[PDB]
């Protein structure tokens, strides 16, 4: 069962530079990623999937400084993915989205599709026009999909850990993601754990639900 | 396979009122909220469930003015998930945090628990003394846990939905969460689907990896 997973599930520490990820653990983890749901179905997001060891390292460029303990789980996993959000939301994404919503069957009429678009407008353009807040908000979508992801990840039987600890403007600047128009958020390197991940003996650690939680 | 739950799963758009979560699905839910990953283990979240119609009738409160359309969703389903994060990181937290990871049993020495305390410090005080964006950094782990959590309950069988078009300064003040250290985020209704969810029959849309998906 999910609880079961989420419960011996953790932030691998090393992993196995030997084993790999089957081609059909490479397929589901791209499944996982495009399928994550998102604040009006925005998708504001763009993922790099390094399993070359050229492009793990790379990658792996960004965990210099202070951050140079997560180089090595960026070089030695299968797949290293970067979470990228969008730096702006433009129009021709909007259009994009709700395209692809159309191509896909969403729509009994122009009249609903119309209705959308209109909609996703309306709610970006409090984000992009009021606020002045939609970087964050589509970061937001971002580390969502990671949620999802690491849940995933576990459940398919791969290690895995999130990593903030890494130099988002060297990455940014190894990928030409600015120019682009993307910021690197998260790295998530996946595969499955060597002796050195001193966090798969650890137990589990989680604040009280006397604290956190709340019932009405 | 988590894969078939990640592309089955949909934002239900109407629920049956009559239909309640099992006492163990309400413990399960539970569970998933605690268990979350977070960034250096800091939990900075809140959650407020709501099973009784009192409580959901509190949280459907926020969605007024133009979020009227999401109203129903929060009475009619069984139970209300409303994810809040800290609007500060507090030493306080950052003290709880650790002596939590110590009573679990993750520390060998006194001198690992003080070397753990001193890099989560030391990470935290990037985010809110140099770069003053620490209520973006803890809202985002926030994300990562609704990410977790919609998983999480597909994979139980429940139905959900993610809500952000709900008014934030009404349900702040709903249940005084300023003043206690916190903003909602995120309201996850949860349940099962009535016939009226027109969106559990249509197909899922998402943007193509030829445009979102990068490998090297
Ligand atoms: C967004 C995010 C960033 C993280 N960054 C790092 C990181 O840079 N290095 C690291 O070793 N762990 C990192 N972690 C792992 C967390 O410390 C870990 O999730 C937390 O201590 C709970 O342990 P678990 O993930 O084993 O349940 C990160 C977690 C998340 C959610
Ligand atoms: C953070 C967040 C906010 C959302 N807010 C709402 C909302 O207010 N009302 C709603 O009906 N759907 C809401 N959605 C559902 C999305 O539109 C939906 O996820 C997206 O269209 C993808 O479809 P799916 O979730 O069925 O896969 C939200 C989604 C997320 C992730
Ligand atoms: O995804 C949606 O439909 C949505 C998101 C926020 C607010 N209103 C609608
Ligand atoms: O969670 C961690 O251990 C972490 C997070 C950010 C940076 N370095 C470590």
């Amino acid at each position: 069962d999910i609880i079961s997973v989420a419960l011996k599930r953790h932030s691998t520490k090393a992993f196995d530079a030997s084993k790999k990820l089957t081609p059909e653990q490479a397929e589901q983890i791209k499944t996982l990623l495009q399928y994550s749901p998102s604040s009006t179905n925005s998708q504001p997001w763009h993922f790099i999937v390094a399993s070359t060891e050229e492009g793990k390292a790379r990658v792996a460029k960004s965990a210099a400084g202070n951050y140079v303990f997560n180089e090595r789980k960026m070089l030695d996993a299968s797949h290293v993915v970067v979470f990228c959000a969008k730096t702006a939301m433009d129009d021709v994404w909007l259009k994009l989205v709700v395209d692809q919503e159309d191509a896909d069957g969403r729509f009994a009429t122009p009249e609903a599709k119309a209705a959308n678009d209109k909609g996703r407008k309306f709610f970006a353009d409090m984000h992009r026009k009021d606020l002045h807040d939609d970087a964050e908000w589509m970061a937001k979508q971002v580390y969502l999909n990671v949620g999802n992801f690491l849940l995933g990840v576990a459940a398919l039987g791969l290690d895995a850990v999130p990593i903030e600890g890494f130099d988002a403007a060297i990455l940014d600047a190894e990928f030409g993601l600015k120019e682009k128009g993307y910021t690197s958020l998260v790295v998530v390197p996946v595969g499955h754990h060597s002796v050195e991940d001193f966090n798969a003996t650890l137990p589990k650690s989680r604040l009280p639900q006397n604290i956190t939680l709340t019932e009405v």
